């Protein structure tokens, strides 16, 4: 049973790098029951505030590496090192909101505070897992704090999320208050839609603002939470909102010693 290259690039050239699909496990064809999009899309009236006069922006004439950069200060500080990687001290538990530089800023497009807006740089692969369907793995080593990819899909309201038949591809956009919105990657999504849950995760979501600062719509950036080895499967914690609903349909197959959502773990808690 050989590992076969089934698609040279599921992103159809929309990313900085190709994202190939292989399958060495079963007869599943390349997934095509969805539309690959590299950036979030709208299917109803959202009115994202794109007023350029509403952007907070810096007056930096350097590379935005100084603590005097307004955009960094909105983020508490800029959290990216000279190489575009999150600082070791970054709060991976309760990440702060990141405000990247933007088109109102006086700085250049290559300033130090533009990691997420610059897109995917690591080589990834869509591959058939043993027990969890499709998954995404690294084709190279990835240091801690590296930007991996964005959780991209269809923006929907809370009310629309409430009636979506498939709730498997939802991501909540947390905001101080208000109407609350979700990304649904079921019908429209990028590579992130294929990232599985791991009880021992190696990536974390961070809310980021770039070309707009409409707080209803943070963009969701995945960064590595530790060093990742070539071939390693990417995964994040889907959280209890997911597992509270899904546990009765199926159980976690992440296979970790720490697995908290396996059949075994659920039964042990049922039993108390
Ligand atoms: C069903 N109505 C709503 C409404 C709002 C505002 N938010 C949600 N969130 C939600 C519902 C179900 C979910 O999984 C079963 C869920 O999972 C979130 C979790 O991040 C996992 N997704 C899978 C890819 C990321 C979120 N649902
Ligand atoms: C966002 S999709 C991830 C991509 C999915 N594996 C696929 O093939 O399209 C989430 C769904 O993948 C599966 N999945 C993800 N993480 C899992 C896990 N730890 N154990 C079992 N199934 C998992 C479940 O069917 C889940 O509802
Ligand atoms: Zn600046
Ligand atoms: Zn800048
Ligand atoms: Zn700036
Ligand atoms: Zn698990």
């Amino acid at each position: 049973r050989t590992e076969k290259i089934i698609c040279r690039d599921v992103a159809r050239g929309y990313e900085n790098v190709p994202i190939p699909c292989v399958n060495g496990v079963d007869g599943e064809p390349c997934p095509e029951d969805y539309k690959y999009i590299s950036e979030n899309c709208e299917t109803s009236t959202m009115n994202i505030d794109r007023n350029i006069t509403h952007l907070q922006h810096c007056t930096c004439v350097d590379d935005c590496s100084s603590s005097n950069c307004l955009c960094g200060q909105l983020s508490i500080r800029c959290w990216y090192d000279k190489d575009g990687r999150l600082l070791q001290e970054f709060n991976k538990i309760e990440p702060p909101l990141i405000f990247e530089c933007n088109q109102a800023c006086s700085c250049w497009r290559n300033c130090k505070n533009r990691v997420v807006q610059s897109g995917i740089k690591v080589r990834l692969q869509l591959y058939r897992t043993a027990k969890m369907g499709w998954g995404v793995r690294a084709l190279q080593t990835i240091p801690q704090g590296t930007f991996i990819c964005e959780y991209v899909g269809e923006l929907i309201s809370d009310a629309e999320a409430d009636v979506r038949e498939d709730d498997s591809y939802l991501f909540d956009l947390d905001n101080k208050d208000g109407e609350v919105y979700c990304i649904d990657a079921r019908y429209y999504g990028n590579i992130s839609r294929f990232i599985n849950h791991l009880c021992d995760p190696n990536i974390i979501p961070v809310r980021v603002f770039m070309l707009h600062q409409d707080l209803r719509f943070p963009r969701i950036a995945f960064f590595s939470s530790r060093d990742i080895r070539t071939g390693e499967e990417l995964g994040f914690d889907y959280g209890d909102r997911f597992w509270d609903i899904k546990s009765k349909y199926f159980t976690c197959q992440c296979g970790s010693e720490k697995c908290k959502h396996s059949a075994e773990a659920i039964a042990l808690e049922q039993s108390r």
